[PDB]
């Protein structure tokens, strides 16, 4: 039952299964695994593809031979299992020389090495074949007023992205970007703190179409936001090209849960929402198996990721298909929401007496929205109580 | 000492001042106020201006006879006063019709009138000398996820928006629109819910450069954001239309307390920040006298609205022309910040050798950024310590 | 499936079914209901009980003919039903005379007729059958540091629940005292603002064993807490006498939603943890159904509130009665959990090599906890995936 | 101006300036601190002390030889500078093998290990000069539901903390315990998560006067609660041991900022209510400098922390003895607030038709609190506005 294959797209970090449990308060509880190993440990469970930082697939600091040594047991691995890797990123934020940024480090010196960096690892993700490349902006911030020109950051976040944009542009690489946005943590603020943040700024770039959003269910509520509204308006934009699946319970630091952990109607709502959207992206956890757990629950952990997803699924297909909440939904107007406002126009409006001079607005008022019925509906497929 | 005279541009909502103190468990603790007393008890406090929703100064239901003797008693205490208005905005909350909205509510006939509500009282703003036109969808949203399909709410908000921008362009008015967008309450999930959020649905409107925000310092605070990196974003993307000032204690219910009140030093850094960029927009105090107050509290509370942001300006002044703050925004490399990261181009970006293979990431990682004290400059001219 | 029936000793306030939709910002979607129609329509639903203000009752400043009439009724409306009354409460919110609170008002006027109005309505409620009289301060705290002085409040506060003990004494009432935290709204800050800081203060009474907390899930969620953790250490000390039951999303105004809503897991987990403590009180709720309800949305979210109730409760028994999770139990060592620590006692521990110079801490710390799988046990068992 | 000295009491633990700055995201930025430098280096800035955890002064698992060095160093450096050591605490949080905690970790042994680790470094401490022994059981929760069973948890962290009670009661030591509160991080939820969990938790203990309570400023704002509020309860309840002093902005991951960052106008009421009720005890900072700092910022923002609690304490003492603010007190009836409700008793409270009967609820509820005129007076002097 439940059980994920290939086609489910579920995809996983390196750095996701391979996290040593090291927290602000606490040393490793988990030896490093070797990134070989979580390929083929990956591709039992039933999972997609892999993604990596740069660091995680080759240590900082590598020869060029080392490097090599370290990709070429990499692609054979994906070669064994047929592992694809749809996505990669750059690690701008575990070396301390970018305690205050990659692209909007003060020091200009620090925003050129950035830019390096990222540029180094998208010419590996194309060759891996990757989609999309993630940049999540950790350090870009400040912890107290003075310390960062947010107007001056934005300029150089948009001159990097716009770099980066001309880059693959001039290498003919299909590659598109997606702002992973965070509000806050490690930084006491981080620019371009949500989705809409994210998806503003990609407005102002030079090529948008290149560029869009890769959303995690625990940063949005980290903000106290409602994640599948977020992901209604990125689908709505055009520019969910990519998410991050994990578990947070209210704003604190960020949490990791496995999927389903956290707001579990959340999850339910945003695997409806996909689903229904017909998003065809990676479902991407981004998750990290706590630090109580030995190597056997970090796989059981990563297992439930995939997991709850399907029972979600399943849920919400049930949910949908449910006569009784068609008929709510037509009960609560849903049906009416998707009709135009005003298609007879601007002048028709105006002069459409029952639209003002004539309207009843008391009749329209005690009208229930019967939103309550539909919603128990909802609780109860998704239990299971129907 | 610190006297707001009308060049300072300090405006208020008649719905501010006039606020009775009715909240979700109490009754009024306070009379209603005449919006003509309103306009000159802020008059002689030094105010610039007052702003109003339609249902402010015209009591809801009312015949055009009653209207327009409401609307000429308003305009005889403009003339007397001098008082401007530069803003103006719709009720489409109060009423029990909005209930589940009114751009986006479920039933299309709602919708209708919403617009029409709203198309009424645009008139009447651009008569009495309005330049921004607010909406605030406080009641677009949802408690429940299935009750609202929020790619159709986006495609019903859009549409409106595009109406009211076809209107005006027809009547040949200046006018402009700003979204004050709120993450909750009285919503259990707010569409648009922060300044991000708008500023991205703005780009996928008609007409776009009829679009900005009204961000409200309590607003964003809602959502444990930072409310100067938020406006910096909307000073960046040319869409400051207007602000709306106050105060917050976190995230919790909307408190609207007066300005300075809540987080000090966010207000510092916000003050710091307008006067710098040069905005030239009203300084609006939506607040809620505390219903604790009397009327004398009321006009104490809105003068401690003014008299805080003067304050707060001569302290960002002081600290940006001190010598010492000037030496430690240097060693800071804020001046870096300013500077393009690779005006030579990506080619010579790419050749730079300077720039990763002999980059020294250890020397650029030692050099501390300083913050700490320029932060404690910034600390010693708010309190006065200097 | 799933119908409630009075052994499940479900309640609801007067003011819950019977809130009107009036908000911060909106006015009355529904009518008012009469007292006895509430006592109906919860018994056909198959309600244990209600709780009453004294101001759902009797209208404020009735006079004792009045009073008297609305107390027959709704006593004969008791003895048709069978329905109980377990639990009354005082109106110190609404009226504005209140507007600094009741008990620590800083007017002693206030504070002696609080008081009052508390005494009266107990003497009401122990004739009714009410077996706990609960206490919310709402309006005990502050907007601004300087308008209270919280040492002198809590003075206060002290008082006039000791003097409420001597009352019940003096009479020889069964009655105890349940003090229902949260922590803001309407006040900026609420004092005694979560179940900690209520049973803190207790301690301080002079009779504590007469005064115990009623928690509310909404509101320690509005701290961001978590609401089982602070039921569980209530139970701890034994003063669970009451419990409020609803749904809140995250730290936002208290949503007041119908219960399984807002955070579902936590509601799993809170009802495995009465059931499985044996706790006997009512189960009460205190949710709002949303102002976009006509009357029948009324009734079925507080139909919705018994039946989450109940299918948690099949889910967390079935969950509990499960081998395989009474395994997981095992290799979690939620069995050692309950072992004492060092019943050999001090002198023996100190002596003990084992717990020091010779306890391999690495062996210990190479033991994974296994809480992943437990958990996903706990998930597959609320969503019915077994 | 601002300079501290020792009567201050400014303490800091050596973990603090010693943060070498590696957070979740990020390695290292500074390299680590000689105890000996630390002593040294806070004794010339003017601190009053230093504090320490066990495995901050002795690296874990030193062989005795070892430990006797370190130990004879560091008292070496106390003497030298006539530093005091007011405070100190053990790590149950670093080391694996506290992964599912100390006291309450569900295997018994680590239990049993836990106790040991604390009761030899409460030889230290005690032998070092310390009055308070500080528990921070930020290990002592859960991230699932089903991991902990609280009720049993609560149980064993009793029994812990009467068997450290009946330790220093055999060995005749005057020191006293202060448990240290924080709602979550790093584990999802941590047990007695607020200061009023905290001293609930207390009164269950064999020996209540040993146990008080060491908050934190950044840690009950991250609950989202009102510091100088907790601090008042904690005053009043005679639990105030010791004190953490920090910034933190809103509801967060733990920033530990340094003190007058963050939350400035309650660290301001903070301050005003520390000073007002002649707390005795040390003022402790627990922050961290920024890891974008080097070591001069390290020092400045250590300075920075005394000197802003310097300058808030003469802003409040300004404050209390400004006339004009005595006058608005009074306007405020902060002096009814000290006034007993009933001294004359139940019964005559109960005869007293003028608070019930007579009473004139209206003219009561007319009367302004003049809360806003004050708190603007508060504002002026923290702003030096006066
Ligand atoms: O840079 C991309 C990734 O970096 C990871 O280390 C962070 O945990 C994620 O937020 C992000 O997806
Ligand atoms: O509609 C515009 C205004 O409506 C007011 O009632 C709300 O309090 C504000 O958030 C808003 O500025
Ligand atoms: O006074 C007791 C009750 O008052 C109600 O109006 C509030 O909504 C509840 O928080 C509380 O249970
Ligand atoms: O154990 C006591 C101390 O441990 C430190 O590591 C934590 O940062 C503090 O919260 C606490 O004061
Ligand atoms: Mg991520
Ligand atoms: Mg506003
Ligand atoms: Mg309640
Ligand atoms: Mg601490
Ligand atoms: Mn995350
Ligand atoms: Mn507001
Ligand atoms: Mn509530
Ligand atoms: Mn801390």
């Amino acid at each position: 039952n439940y059980q994920p294959t290939p086609e489910d797209r579920f995809t996983f970090g390196l750095w996701t299964v391979g996290w040593q449990g090291r927290d602000p308060f606490g040393d490793a509880t988990r030896r490093a695994l070797d990134p070989v190993e979580s390929v083929r440990r990956l591709a039992e469970l039933g999972a997609h593809g892999v993604t990596f930082h740069d660091d995680d697939l080759i240590p900082f600091g590598s020869s060029d031979s080392e490097r090599e040594e370290h990709v070429k047991r990499f692609r054979q691995a994906l070669d064994d299992t047929g592992m694809k890797v749809p996505m990669a990123t750059t690690n701008l934020f575990t070396h301390p020389v970018f305690k205050d940024g990659g692209f909007t480090a003060n020091d200009r010196d620090v925003r050129r090495y950035a830019l390096r960096k990222t540029i180094r690892n998208i010419d590996l993700a194309v060759e891996l074949g990757a989609e999309t490349y993630v940049a999540w902006g950790g350090r870009e911030g400040a912890e107290s007023g003075g310390a960062k020109d947010v107007r001056d950051a934005l300029d150089r976040m948009k001159e990097a992205f716009d770099l980066l944009g001309e880059y693959v542009t001039s290498q003919g690489y299909d590659i598109r970007f997606a702002i992973e946005p965070k509000p806050n943590e490690p930084r006491g603020d981080i620019l371009l703190p949500t989705v809409g943040h994210a998806l503003a700024f990609i407005e102002r770039l030079e090529r948008p179409e290149l560029y869009g959003v890769n959303p995690e269910v625990g940063h949005e509520q980290m903000a106290g936001l409602n994640f599948p509204h977020g992901i209604a308006q990125a689908l709505w934009a055009g520019k969910l090209f990519h998410i991050d699946l994990n578990g947070q319970n209210g704003i604190k630091y960020d949490q990791d849960l496995r999927f389903g952990a956290g707001d579990l109607r959340a999850a339910f709502w945003l695997v409806d929402l996909l689903e229904s959207a017909g998003y065809s992206g990676p479902r991407h956890f981004d998750f990290k198996p706590p630090r109580t757990e030995d190597f056997d629950g970090v796989w059981a952990s990563a297992a439930g990721c995939m997991r709850n997803y399907l029972i979600l699924k399943e849920r919400a297909a049930a949910f949908r298909a449910d006569p009784e909440v068609q008929e709510a939904l037509r009960a609560s107007r849903l049906d009416e929401l998707a009709r135009p406002t005003a298609a007879d126009g601007l002048q028709a409006l105006l002069d459409d007496r029952s639209a003002f001079e004539e309207f009843d607005v008391d009749a329209a008022a005690a009208r229930g929205m019967a939103f309550e019925r539909l919603d128990q509906l909802a609780m109860d497929h998704l239990l299971g109580a129907r």
